[PDB]
């Protein structure tokens, strides 16, 4: 609802920047995901990485809550790429795209920490029945760490009045899900972790005293039994 | 989020550095004329929130009878270190409405000044710490409340975009990593006024860095802050 918003907004502004700059888990991927089966990317937005992972997946369905995402998405179909609206808190429509396109993968990135940790038993059902017991997911999310690293930039580059920077902090408020609340998530439901590491993206944007932005990510592959 | 791991790792270096060293007042609480203005002058005051205990040293200056209270025994460890006639420090959990009330039979009615504590815990504690407030201030007591506005997570974007870009592709990945403040001007209003506060004094304050982006730009810490008193 708020993400129908952001997606307007976003896309009032074929060739591809470089390699596993866009997915750098992409081996990962190939790895531990059957690249025989379909592909979903769960919370595709404007369509940008499903595009790059089309290149290496030849049944790819990118999906979104937000319309405007999947009508600017949709200037990206082709044969072998597809988009289409749907709720990861819908069960009922994630059973009428299984029925579709048959047991999948699903790629997820940022989607969990995208939405209320109440609809997470949901979105993690929806992700049960577009696997089967075939399809593996990949799930990449930002962590709490990420709070620590704008708190830490904030403490050296634009520090807060004297003695308010404890004041600052209470606006920073960390994401749910570090590594091992991630694979609780995902256990306590009834999914076996094949993998799980970490993973780090530095901006090529050079900060004052010659140190680089890190924004942390960490991510999984599940299957069900 | 965990503010005792947050006071131990701050509370691990520090001699408490007097409020002096860090400004010459008017910065360290720059809104103290609207709490001379609309809070009572005679009662004790209540730093809600009070940390190592710097502001509430600070207040302590002003007003002749202060007790800041924290959630974090951290906190209070090095607060105390700042202990002297007249200024006070306690343990308190603004959702034990049980320890606010012994505190109020201690102390007397009572104001409280509130920073960030709303926004530091979780809405569902809300009606506990508004508990809490009513428990304090009594009849005669008010609130000074001021949260940094959700327009934090707008300027630590704006900050981010120029000078800390995320890496192609990762753009709306990071947006999902600001988890946004909820109480705007019009929303904490509310909160107070749903609960049988009447809002005296409401207003808007921009707290600035002193530090220089290499834009030229300086960063704006949005706050809101309002005085409520028990109807
Ligand atoms: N309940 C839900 N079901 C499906 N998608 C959701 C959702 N809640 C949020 N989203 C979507 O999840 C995305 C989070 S950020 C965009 C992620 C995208 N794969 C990328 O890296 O570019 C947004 O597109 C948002 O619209
Ligand atoms: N439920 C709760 N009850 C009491 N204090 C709490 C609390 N949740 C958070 N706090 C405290 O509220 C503060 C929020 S930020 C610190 C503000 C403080 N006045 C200062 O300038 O340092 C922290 O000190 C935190 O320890």
């Amino acid at each position: 609802v708020n993400w129908e918003r952001y997606w307007r907004d976003v896309t009032s502004d074929w060739h591809f920047g470089s390699g596993a700059e866009m997915a750098p888990y992409l081996p990962v991927m190939l790895d531990h995901l059957a690249p025989e089966l379909p592909l979903v990317d769960l919370g595709c937005g404007d369509g940008l990485l499903t595009d790059h992972l089309a290149r290496h997946y030849p049944v790819v369905v990118g999906v979104d809550v937000s319309p405007a995402a999947i009508a600017a998405a949709r200037g990206r179909a082709r044969p072998g790429l597809s988009f289409d609206v749907l709720d990861a808190t819908d069960v009922e429509a994630a059973a009428r795209l299984r029925a579709t396109v048959g047991e999948a993968n699903v790629h997820l990135r940022g989607v969990l920490h995208a939405m209320d940790p109440a609809d997470w038993p949901a979105a993690l059902t929806t992700l049960a029945t577009l696997t089967g017991r075939r399809g593996r997911v990949f799930d990449i999310e930002i962590t709490p760490a990420f709070s620590d690293a704008v708190e830490e930039m904030l403490g050296k580059f634009a520090a807060p009045p004297p003695g308010m920077a404890a004041v600052a902090r209470s606006g920073l408020r960390p994401t749910e899900l570090d590594s091992p609340s991630l694979r609780a998530l995902y256990e306590d439901t009834g999914w076996t972790v094949v993998a799980a590491e970490e993973l780090t993206g530095r901006s090529t944007m050079r900060l004052p005293d010659g140190s680089y932005f890190e924004y942390p990510f960490t991510y999984l592959v599940a299957g069900r039994r």
